[PDB]
C-alpha cells in the first residue's frame, strides 16, 4: 500500500454521512492564538484559535506494515463530529486547508485555525484580574450515546493586544426540551486581560 | 438494519425535490428559542437575532422498522426534503451558525433545529422602557399553499445572561394569508418577542 | 402522474441552459417589484438600500403536463429551470437573496419566480425629505438576451410595505423601454420602476 | 439547428479547460464605467463599477437555418483569466455570467463588476481631476497564447463625473517567467462634481 | 499532444488528494511578491497586505513528452494537487483576487501565483519612523511535516504600487523547521521578514 492506494480506499469506502459508532469518543482542545475584538459594552469578543478535534474511526483503518503510518486527508471525504459552539454569534471562518490527518490505527485528527465571534462575559478585561469569556462545545445533533466530549499561551501571539492568563476546560451533560437524551459539551473558560 | 444501511437507503431514495405529502398538507412544526439579542436600532427600526429555529414535519418515506434498528439517525439536510420556510420581514439572509444536519426518527419524524442569526425590520418602540419593545416574526413556506404545507406553533430557556436585553414574553399566533399573486391561502406563525433593555 | 413524477420529468428534460423560446419568437417576461423595505438612504452618494420582491413570469411549455388527474403547480429548484438572465442596470451590490430559490411551474408550462432580494442602487434621492419625496427610478432588463429572444412587460400596488421602515412609499410607476447599446446590433428591452418614497417624522 | 441542439453541442464539447488557440487568441477588453462609489484620496483607493466587455474568437464553438448567436454559461466556456493587477478586491460580478457566441465563432463576455483599485486619486477633487490608471491582463497567458488589445452608460448620480477615459496596451516581462505578458491600461481621468 | 489532450490527461489521471511525492519529500519554493500594504494598525499590531503568493513545485505524474507538443498549460487547481500552505499568523481567510490557474511545464514542475489579500497579526511598532516596522509573515505545510513537504525561499519593490502609503526598506526570507505538541515529526516554514515604514510628507 502506498498514499495513492490509501487515500482511494478512503475515497472509495468511507461514509462521510455515517458517524463510525461501535459513542464515538471525540476530544476538544482550543489553542488560543489570537483576541481581536473585544466589546464590553456588547460582551462579544473575537478570537483565533485552533480547534484541534480527535477522534477514531475503524473503517479507516490499514496494515501499516509496509505502508505510511499516516495521510492527510479533504474533510469532504470523511465523517466529521458535527461540533458548535453554542454561544458563537458569527459562523466558524475557517482560516486553513480544510484537511485531516488520518493514521493507520484509524486515530483521525482534525484541527482547522477558526475565527469566530463569540458572547460571553468581557466584564473585568480592562482589570489585572481579567475577564473570564467561556466557550461552550459539543455535538449539535449527536447526544451522549453517539458522541462523548472530552478535554485534552503557547501559540498566542505576542502582538495581541491581550494576554492569556489561564484556560480551564470543564466538560457537561446537557438535557434540552425538544430531546430526552443528554448532550454532552466542553466549557473552555479563558481567561484573558488587556495588556498595558 | 444498521445506521450505515439505514444513511444509505435515505441517500438513495428521499427525493428532496419532493414535498412529502400524505393522502393533506404536511404538518410543519414551527418554534423559535431565542438565543441573543444583538443589536437594536429604534431608529431604524431593526434588530439582530440569534435563534434556534426548530422545525418538525413528518415524511413517511424514510420511516423505517426499528425492531432491532437505531431509533434515530442524524442527516444532512440536503438529502431531505425540507420545509422552504422564510422569515417575511427578515433583511437579511438566514446565517446557519450550526451544522445542516437533520433528526430523523424511525416512524419518518423530521426535526431541524439550526441556529440562526438574522436581521429583521420590526417594532422596535419602547425597547428602553418597562413594558418593553414588541418585534413581531412572520414565518411561513414561501412558495407552497395552505393545502401543501400547514405551519403550527409548539422563554428565556436558552436566552443568554450576558445579552444587553432580556426577554419579558414570547407570544405565538398562527394566520393563513392570501396574496396578490395567487388564488390559495398561505400560512404563517407569527412569533411576538417582548424583550426590553437591562 | 403525481408531484415525484412531474419533478422528475423535469429535472431529466428541462434545458436550463436552453431558453424556451417558441416559433423563433421571444419568451415574454413579466417583472413586478414588490417593495417590502427601504432601509438605507444617502441623499450624499445618491445611494438606496432596498428590500423588495422580484416577482418574474414566463412561460415554458416544455414543462407542460396532463393535468387531468395530477397537481395543477409544483415548486422546482431554479438551478432545475431556464430562468431569465434580469439585471438591475443601476444596482451597485449583487442580489442578496432573501428566500429559498423556487419556482412555480404550473401545468401549462407557466413559471412564477419571486425572490425577496436585498440589494443597493444607485439612483435619484434627492427631495426623500420633503413632501413630494424622491423619485428612484429602478432599470431592470435581460443581460444577454435582445428584444427577439425575450421582451420584458410590467404586470399594482405599498401592499406589502413594511410600515416599520422610515419610508413610505407615496407611488410606484412602471415603464418599458427598448435600447441600443454599442456592443450589440439589436435592441435590449428593459423595465424602469420609479419608486417615490419620502422619510416619514 | 435550434438553440436546444447548439447549446447541447456547446456543453458537450466546448473545453473550458483549453485555450482556444489557433496556430495567440486576440482578446478585446473595453471598461464601460457605470459608477464611481468611493474615493480615499489619503489611501489611494478608488470603488468602481464597470462592465468588463471582453471578446475573443473560438472557432470549435461555431456552426452552420439556425440562430446567429446564443447565450452561454461561461461555465460551459473557455474563457481568459483576465485580472486587474492594482485591484486589492476580487471582482464581485453582478450581472448573470452568460456569454454571447455567435455562429462564427465570436464569443463577448460582459459582466458588471464592482472592484475596489489601488491608484492615483490625488487632485480627484480639482478642475484637472484624477487619473486612475487600472491595468487588467491574462494572468497566466503571455504574448503567444493571449494578446490583449483596446477596442456613455456612467450614472447621472455619481458624485464623480468622467472627464476621459484612454486606453492603452503594453507587453511586460517579469521575474518568473522568461515570456511577455501582454496587459491593457485604462486610464480613467474623473473628478468630484460641485 | 496538443493542449486539449495534456489537459484531458491531466484532469483524467492527475490526484488531487494525492501528494506527488517521489522518494523524499516534495520541495516546495515560497517567494512572497508584495503589492500593495492597504490598512495598519499599530495599536492592534494588525496589518492588511496585497501579495503575490508564487509557489513552485515538482509533480513528475503531470509530465509529458514535449516533442512536438506545448512546454506549458494552465491548469485549475482543482484539477492539480497543491501544497496546504497556511500563514499562521493570518487573522482573515486568504481572499484570492485572481483565476486559480497554474503553470504545468512538461517535465512537471507546477508553479501557482496567486495575487492574495489577506491580514496578519505582526509586529507594527515603528512603522512611522525611519528604520520602519519589521512585519514576521509565516507560512508553511498546515498538515505535511518536513519529510513530506520541504519549503524554501527564492527584487523587494520590484513589483510594490507606488500609491501605497508604504514603502518597503528590505525583504528577508528564513526557513524554520518547528515541532508542535501534537504530533512528533518537525514541520517546516518560511518565515518571510517585511520591513515596512510610512512614507513621509
Ligand atoms: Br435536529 C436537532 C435536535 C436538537 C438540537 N439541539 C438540541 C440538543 C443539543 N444541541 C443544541 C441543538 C439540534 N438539532
Ligand atoms: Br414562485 C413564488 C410564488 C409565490 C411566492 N410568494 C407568495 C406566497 C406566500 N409567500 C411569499 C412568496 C414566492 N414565489
Ligand atoms: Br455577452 C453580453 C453582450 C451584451 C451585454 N450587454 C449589452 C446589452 C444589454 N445589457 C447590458 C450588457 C452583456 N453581455
Ligand atoms: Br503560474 C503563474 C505564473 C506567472 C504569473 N504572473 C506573472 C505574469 C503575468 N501577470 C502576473 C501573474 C501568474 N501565475
Ligand atoms: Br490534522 C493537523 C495536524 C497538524 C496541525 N498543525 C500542527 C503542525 C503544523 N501546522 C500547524 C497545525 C493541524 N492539523
Amino acid at each position: 500500500l502506498d498514499r495513492a492506494d490509501i487515500l482511494y480506499n478512503i475515497r472509495q469506502t468511507s461514509r462521510p454521512d455515517v458517524i463510525p459508532t461501535q459513542p464515538v469518543a471525540v476530544s476538544v482542545s482550543l489553542k488560543f492564538i489570537n483576541i481581536l475584538e473585544v466589546n464590553e459594552i456588547t460582551n462579544e469578543v473575537d478570537v483565533v484559535f485552533w480547534q484541534q478535534t480527535t477522534w477514531s474511526d475503524r473503517t479507516l483503518a490499514w496494515n501499516s506494515s509496509h505502508s505510511p503510518d499516516q495521510v492527510s486527508v479533504p474533510i469532504s471525504s470523511l465523517w466529521v463530529p458535527d461540533l458548535a459552539a453554542y454561544n458563537a454569534i458569527s459562523k466558524p471562518e475557517v482560516l486553513t486547508p480544510q484537511l485531516a490527518h488520518v493514521v493507520s490505527d484509524g486515530e483521525v485528527q482534525y484541527t482547522p485555525s477558526i475565527r469566530q465571534r463569540f458572547s460571553c462575559d468581557v466584564s473585568g478585561v480592562d482589570t489585572e484580574s481579567g475577564a473570564t469569556c467561556r466557550i461552550k462545545i459539543g455535538s449539535w445533533t449527536h447526544h451522549s450515546r453517539e458522541i462523548s466530549v472530552d478535554p485534552t499561551s503557547e501559540y498566542f501571539s505576542q502582538y495581541s493586544r491581550f494576554e492569556i492568563l489561564d484556560v480551564t476546560q470543564k466538560k457537561n451533560s446537557v438535557t434540552y426540551s425538544c430531546c430526552p437524551e443528554a448532550y454532552e459539551d466542553v466549557e473552555v473558560s479563558l481567561n484573558f486581560r488587556k495588556k498595558g
